[PDB]
């Protein structure tokens, strides 16, 4: 695709150099123009590539004597849109606007050129592979290059502020996706005096497709001097004492009033790391601290303390299993066979197995209530290994009844995933809340690298001590007598984690001792490349990556258990105004100390 408007591109330029009278437009050949229009007449209407006119092309090279020749031997050409796909709707004042070309933007206006025409081309989406968004109206172009003399000009002729694009942005909304943050503002309140004033359908009110206000955007994208700037208007001070400043905010569109309406809600569910920097803020930061302080932290301990005990029911359960004998002299067959079979469903016969029964009533009972409130539907894994365990639960009760060979299997899953899902709660706990988002970020960059080289690396030398020992008899070495045991002691090799294949009565192969001593080598340097790369996060940045990282974790905690308990614990943040002063609406009280 972005060939074709490399092809397009390059393909405009062609029919600009064939076409007489369009390259005088780019060239600013007045003298040619005149001959072309007047003398031997040509079309002055000529579209081009792009469909555009020899105005469109006056314009895109700022030449103000060439458009001026072609606006006043055809005026009709300044309503004309580009009708290519690529600028469907483009004008010649979009481009004198984008240009800060104002002497022809005055004069554009003089003929009435429509400040409402839209730009709906493909090179004007809100996309990645374009470089600009500067919306589709006129008036949002002139906002978004910051050229405030342009933009009283295009109200002055009318220019509707409420005008939304294909995305539903007001000139607002699309102010706060552009870069320059710190000049934008002064743009921003520029618009804002144009408002209709009154307390209810402002502008900043108007929301987008997505259904977010301006300033509720703001936060979102991470835009931090927007969000300070948009805070003045919401934001009362009470009175100055010295240095003691107390400030009363208005709280509304931060808080968790609607169910969706939070602005909490989606900074900790968008992607953008820059949204993690708001809940940092003086607003946020003092709010979503108390919420952890009082009712966040305790529950959170309850919470953590009631799973830790049904892990322990259900550990329980496990290590009291129904009991058996073999009931089979298969031992013999198969000689290494070792099973002592302890699988029998007794009707009940329960000294003490009735007590290992409310425990697996328990563990049923919890693992269905475990998968009726996760499954109606950062904290990855570590929600979506509680509902593994409590799926392999209700397997091993399937596994009961029908009593299978793998009886252990399903059960044996639910206890790995049962206890490492308990440094889940790490997370509100000071020392190893951090620590954990170490564990767990590394999972996928530094564990997935050196694995794949690492199984990559034993395919090779675990494929060739089987060679050296298939050879040789099963019964002394051993560590290789078939494939997978071949393939399962050299991984065990590669972490030095059992002892080294040695028989010193016997006599090893001569190619066992060769290979052996480049996999002691080869595994320690990809062991000890594993190391100091993984060593490469210990930045100061990451000093705050660590920590600011467990903080959005433990905010997007907080977050969590409020939604889903009850409102009779856990009252509203702040203080509702409704008895005092303020309507019905709920503040918090900040003060602070200037130095
Ligand atoms: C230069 C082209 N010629 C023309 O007449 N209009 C085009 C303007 C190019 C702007 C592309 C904006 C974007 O990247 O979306
Ligand atoms: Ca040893």
């Amino acid at each position: 695709w972005a060939q074709s408007r490399d092809e397009q591109n390059l393909l405009q330029q062609k029919r600009i150099w064939e076409s007489p009278l369009l390259l005088a437009a780019k060239e600013n050949n007045v003298q040619a123009l005149y001959k072309l229009l007047k003398f031997e007449g040509c079309e002055v209407h000529q579209k081009g590539a792009m469909g555009e006119t020899a105005l469109h092309i006056a314009a895109l090279y700022d030449n103000n004597e060439a458009a001026q020749v072609l606006m006043e031997a055809a005026p009709e050409l300044v309503f004309e849109p580009m009708t290519s796909e690529l600028y469907e709707g483009q004008t010649a004042l979009h481009i004198a606007v984008i240009n800060q070309n104002v002497n022809l933007v005055r004069a554009l206006l003089a003929r009435g050129a429509s400040v409402s025409a839209r730009a709906t081309g493909s090179v004007f989406h809100y996309r990645p592979h374009n470089l600009i968004y500067y919306g589709e109206h006129p008036l949002s172009f002139a906002a978004c290059v910051g050229s405030e003399e342009i933009v009283r000009l295009l109200i002055e002729h009318g220019a509707d502020i409420r005008a939304q694009d294909s995305l539903g942005n007001t000139v607002l909304h699309i102010l706060i996706l552009q870069p320059n943050k710190t000049f934008a503002c002064q743009m921003y309140n520029l618009l804002l005096s144009y408002d209709g004033g009154d307390h209810l359908k402002s502008l900043e009110l108007v929301p987008n497709n997505q259904g977010l206000t301006p300033f509720k955007l703001a936060g979102v994208e991470g835009n931090i001097v927007m969000f300070q700037h948009l805070m003045q208007k919401r934001k009362h001070i009470q009175w100055t004492y010295g240095p003691l400043t107390s400030t009363l905010y208005d709280l509304t569109e931060i808080d968790s009033s609607g169910d969706d309406q939070s602005l909490l809600e989606l900074i900790v569910t968008t992607k953008k790391r820059e949204a993690r920097q708001i809940l940092d803020q003086t607003p946020v930061k003092e709010l979503v601290s108390l919420k952890w302080k009082r009712y966040g932290r305790p529950y959170f301990c309850v919470l953590g303390a009631i799973y830790v005990l049904y892990i322990i029911c259900f550990t329980m359960c496990c290590v009291y299993r129904p009991l058996k004998p073999r009931i089979t002299n298969r031992t013999n067959p198969r000689d290494n066979t070792l099973l002592q079979q302890k699988l029998l469903q007794e009707a009940y016969v329960t000294p003490k197995d009735d007590l290992r029964l409310v425990g697996e009533l328990v563990s049923i009972v919890g693992a269905v209530i475990i998968l009726l409130v996760e499954i109606p539907d950062l904290g990855g894994p570590f929600h979506v290994i509680i509902v593994t365990y409590a799926f392999m639960v209700l397997v091993t009760m399937v596994m009961r009844l029908t009593n299978s060979d793998g009886e252990v299997v399903p059960m044996s899953f639910a206890l790995v995933l049962g206890w490492c899902n308990v440094m889940y709660f790490a997370r509100g706990f000071q020392m190893l809340g951090p620590f954990t988002i170490m564990i767990q970020k590394m999972i996928f960059g530094d564990l997935m690298r050196f694995c794949w080289l690492m199984a990559v690396v034993i395919l090779g030398f675990a494929s060739a001590f089987y060679i050296i020992f298939q050879t040789e008899d099963p019964d002394e070495l051993g560590h290789f007598y078939d494939y997978p045991m071949a393939l399962f002691s050299t991984f065990e090799l590669f972490l030095t984690i059992i002892d080294g294949p040695a028989n010193y009565d016997v006599d090893l192969p001569f190619m066992y001792s060769i290979t052996y001593a480049a996999f002691a080598i080869i595994a320690t340097l990809l062991m000890l490349n594993l190391l100091i790369a993984m060593m490469g996060d210990t930045h100061w940045r990451v000093a705050h990556e660590r920590d600011e990282l467990w903080r959005a974790q433990v905010v997007a905690t907080t977050v969590m258990l409020e939604r889903k308990l009850p409102r009779c614990l856990w009252p509203r943040s702040g203080i509702c105004g409704r008895e005092y002063g303020l309507g019905d609406r709920w503040f918090l009280r900040v003060e602070d100390r200037q130095d």
